[PDB]
């Protein structure tokens, strides 16, 4: 479209995650606001979740059944809601230290990026042990996303790199980004085509599947981007942060 529209929230600030489910309902992370508000397709009224307590929520993640986790960056937590729950559920995580990120996979699997001890951990589904992905060498990593194939992507914040993950690999691959300055969240489509907000450019950029190298999204106006989710038809949503707004890309 070349032409990004700005999403019907109101009062917003410094909103930080996003996320899409398979309905096209929108989920952000007031993060300024400490809570997790939701738009339906072609709603026009936003809905507050019945979180509580929450100290600056930074991601958000929503899986097929309409559960959705929220890092609970303040509280050093991770939350979730099931589809029909007034309850949360503090996930079996131990020792995290501000964590960002959270991505969840087909299977259920929930990914953490425990941003103040430089790691990520996985909670398989099912399962109530974490454990913690070898990835090496991070610094404040912050956005996390996970493919169909179980790969898992990275902003490594604090180094202006995105690296990722193959499953049950000892691999890590630095991804052929130019110019990084602070990316703070990244998504993946079906396609492979891997999308990252370049926070410190005030710009979002992406790398085809099957490209050598980036190109800059058209994006307007942008301040300070922090988050960004894809949908099945290509949509991108980015929380514009710096201004306050949630702005999507068809």
């Amino acid at each position: 479209s070349n032409t990004q529209t700005v999403l019907p929230f109101t009062g917003l600030n410094t909103p930080s995650g996003v996320a899409v489910d398979s309905a096209g309902t929108v989920y952000v992370t007031d993060r300024g606001n400490n809570r997790v508000v939701k738009l339906a397709a072609g709603s026009n009224t936003q809905t507050v979740l019945p979180f509580t307590g929450l100290n600056t929520p930074s991601g958000v993640a929503v899986d097929s059944a309409g559960t959705v986790w929220v890092t609970d960056h303040g509280n050093n937590r991770v939350v979730k809601l099931a589809a029909g729950s007034n309850t949360q559920t503090v996930l079996p995580f131990t020792g995290l230290n501000t964590p960002s990120g959270v991505a969840v996979d087909s299977a259920g699997t929930v990914y953490v990026t425990d941003r103040g001890n430089n790691r990520v951990v996985k909670l398989a589904a099912g399962s109530n042990t974490q454990t913690v992905l070898p990835f090496t060498g991070l610094n404040t990593p912050s956005g996390v996303a996970v493919d169909s194939a179980g790969t898992v992507w990275v902003t490594d914040h604090g180094n202006n790199r995105v690296v990722k993950l193959a499953a049950g690999s000892n691999t890590q691959t630095v991804l052929p980004f130019t110019g990084l300055n602070t990316p703070s969240g990244v998504a993946v489509d079906s396609a492979g085509t891997v999308y990252v907000t370049d926070r410190g450019n005030n710009r979002v950029v992406k790398l085809a599947a099957g490209s050598n190298t980036q190109t800059v999204l058209p994006f307007t106006g942008l301040n300070t981007p922090s988050g960004v989710a894809v949908d099945s038809a290509g949509t991108v949503w980015v929380t514009d942060h710096g201004n306050n707004r949630v702005v999507k890309l068809a």
